[PDB]
């Protein structure tokens, strides 16, 4: 199968620009994208691209997973194995979500810390980022006793200085996400 | 993941110079450009530079945060992992904040230092700076008569003499602020 | 360099369907498509296709001039020369025209028969085609009493029992045409 | 030197797409762009890109002269030798000329023929093309005793048969065309 990813970045804003990059060393750098989630588009539906493919701009409706086949001339279906999933997000679509730390952004090392993002906005799914990680860590949002849609990160004893912020998402729309919160800076003393 | 900086300063008045520089020791520095909070300037979309990257004059265009992965040939994806958060902010666009101190300008060692930032402005957001430490203070503004918006950034322990300034900015776009408050030099007895 | 063509015909009623085909003997089947008298509409920009394309219906912006190149991997450009030319002409857009024969419809073989395209219509130009020749004639029109445009196709010696139609087009769309003239069959006795 | 080739052609009409391929064996598939001749574009002087560069939409700008260093990290400038010249021609931008011949379109084997650009624009070169050449033929444009811009081409005894477009340009914009000439198919018995 190809290997696959997104330039410069997997999380484009609203209005931006992806390039699906792809490469294929057992057959040739001809692929045909298949998008797999999201909201369907139609002009991605058994597309043939050479070497990348550019997106641009970028709409909520690209917002998913796709995936890509390598042209494979002289195998039995002349297409190879589907490329590794790659998920492409779009920011900046909802107002963003306020990120508060629990006991405080400052804390001593071994002690637990706990996030919490909060909106007004029905988001269904709070994602939480951290810089440097790729991976990041999503939960459902619950109501409180406030009016608000919130959901609590606990990271549990600290180790290390880190930075985050979230993004919340509607249903049926998880790539689709809002605004990045303030970034949140947790200091380890 | 490179090494990257603004200079002379991430903090950079509207009309003035910034310089987006990089430099990347696993790999080659050639460095791709990209902004995360929403797209860029033309001259800045689809922006590949050589080691570093001069922008003047400065605009409110120009602020937000940004990224880099510099040119990592013989790998996978054929570039690095996200730079450091590469982050620039436009000064001069709003009145500046008066800034007071707590109890005073003249202080006894080990004593503490609270800084109001207050104006008739109705900013969200207020950010305090210190001169010779690039590192920035995030405080959320408050309503409280005479018909102003004020934040108090307490600092703890006063150890050494200090000087800061603060500036203003609105709730959609936290990196654009105002002109910077008349600087206040905090001395330690 | 590749072969193409347009299947049944390059001459498509409008609302009707076309099929853009092509071969590479050299290399691989995979074509890329590109017109030559202006950009494209959205579901041909950027198009790579395998084998063979449908386009339905045909609509007036799917005419012109078009070309392919085949998948050349293991060359300079990695594709082959421009194919044949790729023409597609869409009718049915303007009246037809009324299509005479000179002296008439029975001939002697071996004489000559002209064919007269006449209309209201300030047309620029009349084109001649047969009934399975997939060849046509080009002429510019001529004003002449009563109002009307006219164009003269000299056949020269009539060897054999042949079909004609004649379409109008206008000065600055060569390829996008009026509604067929009713048949005129030429016996030749 | 690195090899450049646009693709899927170097003549592009007005609105439409090109894209600058390169490739470079012995450094690495970054390069810098150059356009040496054509209308100064600012936003393509020194401008790094890497493997393609998508100019979309073409402007009349865009015609001209570019050449590609490629990055060659250990080396004295640590940038190549310029690639080959790659002549980007954009086309639809005045009327189109007519074309016709002499002394007619049909002629026998061995017979001198001679094509005539005719134009009321006030082109100082004309540019004939035949389709399966890549060679473009340039011939200066002279006015006549009718009013008009005429160029004679005379293409010498017939070999075989033939179909032949022309172009007009300005002074000052050599690789900014006309409209395509109607197709004149030179036919040899
Ligand atoms: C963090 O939570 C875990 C699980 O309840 C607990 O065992 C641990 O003692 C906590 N750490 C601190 C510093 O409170
Ligand atoms: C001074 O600040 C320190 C740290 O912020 C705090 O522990 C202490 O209670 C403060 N003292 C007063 C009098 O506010
Ligand atoms: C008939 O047509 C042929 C070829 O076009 C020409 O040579 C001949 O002179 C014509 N004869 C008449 C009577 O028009
Ligand atoms: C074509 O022109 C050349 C040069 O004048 C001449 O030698 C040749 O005989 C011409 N051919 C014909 C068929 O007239």
């Amino acid at each position: 199968k190809p290997f696959c990813s997104a330039w410069p970045s997997a999380v484009v804003p609203q209005g931006g620009h992806v390039t699906l990059r792809c490469h294929y060393r057992r057959g040739f750098n001809i692929f045909t994208l298949y998008k797999k989630d999201g909201v369907p588009v139609p002009e991605l539906y058994n597309r043939i691209f050479w070497n990348s493919f550019l997106i641009s701009p970028v709409t909520p409706a690209h917002a998913g997973t796709y995936r890509c086949r390598g042209f494979h001339p002289h195998s039995p279906t002349e297409w190879s194995a589907p490329s590794n999933p790659l998920v492409i997000m779009v920011t900046g679509l909802y107002e963003k979500p306020s990120l508060t730390a629990r006991p405080g952004p400052t804390v001593r090392t071994g002690e637990n810390v706990t996030l919490s993002c909060s909106s007004q906005s029905s988001f269904d799914i709070y994602h939480l980022s951290r810089e440097g990680e790729a991976h990041e860590l999503r939960l459902p949002a619950v109501p409180s006793i406030n009016g608000t849609f919130q959901a609590d990160f606990p990271l549990g004893p600290a180790t290390h200085g880190e930075t985050y912020r979230c993004f919340g998402s509607f249903h049926g729309s998880p790539y689709e996400w809002s605004d990045a919160s303030d970034p949140l800076p947790v200091s380890v003393t």
